[PDB]
């Protein structure tokens, strides 16, 4: 079952709410043949070079960043090329990104919102078009409406009177979400 770690401040908001917000605070870091040019917009994987327990993204307009967990790939030069494929369980939201490789691991100084137990596998075949692809590049290019569609299935597979429109307290009294900080 999907569980879901929510800041007390957004008590009050519902899942949609917040990741709207959250997406416009992120923006977009132009990650796209010929805009990335040196490593403000790559990302990073832990431990790396190319696969991860994982994946990790700071904003170059804002403080937010990602965590993407689980056991993460990206090809490179094998077909299809510039594929992310894998195991994604875990999607933390926040800003601060702290650590990384060196520092054994990627830490949000400042989380806000975390989805876990995803269940997401996308096997190298898909290649751009698999979910943990679309999730996650979603998160880097300013579009959450890939993670908003798995959110929404994993919480009406749960319950179907559940939503991406339930508030987070609302997902807390129906035993999915447990409140933090």
């Amino acid at each position: 079952s999907i569980s879901i770690s929510y800041s007390t401040t957004y008590s009050g908001w519902t899942v949609a709410d917040y990741l709207a917000d959250w997406s416009a605070y992120f923006g977009d870091v132009n990650h796209r043949p010929g805009q990335v040019v040196d490593g403000s917009n790559t990302g990073g994987f832990n431990p790396g070079p190319f696969d991860g327990s994982q994946y990790a993204l700071k904003s170059t307009a804002s403080d937010a960043a990602f965590i993407a967990g689980g056991d993460l790939h990206y090809t490179l030069f094998s077909n299809p090329s510039h594929t992310l494929w894998g195991k994604l369980d875990s999607i933390a939201l926040g800003d601060t990104l702290t650590g990384g490789a060196s520092s054994g691991g990627y830490a949000l100084d400042s989380q806000e919102v975390s989805f876990s137990n995803l269940g997401l596998d996308s096997p190298i075949a898909q290649g751009r078009d698999g979910t943990v692809h679309k999730v996650v590049y979603g998160l880097m290019s300013g579009d959450s409406s890939a993670l908003q569609g798995q959110i929404d299935a994993l919480l009406k597979a749960v319950d179907p009177s559940l939503s991406i429109n339930s508030t987070f307290d609302q997902l807390a009294a129906a035993g999915v979400a447990h409140a933090t900080p």
